[PDB]
């Protein structure tokens, strides 16, 4: 599915993430619409490990989710990689609550840190009440 922008900021809210380990719910939501553009069905392939990128977070599946084919593949949320997929995005959420938990935080992902880090991200949650 395709989130809208306030539907998706009152469900991450919901969902316990506005200041998970000091992220604020503007910095998720920038990272979502950067990485996924809020659809839960996207998905990338890297053809230099054979990884691929799963869900709205654009979950790396030799890290994090298990989709049985890559190599190396850790399965740090064990989480099937298709869970990620489909329209319920709490276990999203819950991965992407793990992947924050290591050292590097939200800064995992580097997209975040090229469009959000430093940024003004008050766009994504202005008008939603949250
Ligand atoms: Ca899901």
């Amino acid at each position: 599915k395709v989130f809208e922008r306030c539907e998706l900021a009152r469900t991450l809210k919901r969902l316990g993430m506005d200041g998970y380990r000091g992220i604020s719910l503007a910095n998720w939501m920038c990272l979502a619409k950067w990485e996924s553009g809020y659809n839960t069905r996207a998905t990338n392939y890297n053809a230099g490990d054979r990884s691929t990128d799963y869900g709205i977070f654009q979950i790396n599946s030799r890290y994090w989710c298990n989709d049985g084919k890559t190599p190396g593949a850790v399965n740090a949320c064990h989480l099937s990689c298709s869970k990620l997929l489909d329209d319920n995005i709490a276990d999203d959420v819950a991965c992407a609550k793990r992947v924050v938990r290591d050292p590097q935080g939200i800064r995992a992902w580097v997209a975040w840190r090229n469009r959000c880090q430093n940024r003004d991200v008050r766009q994504y949650v202005q008008g939603c009440g949250v």
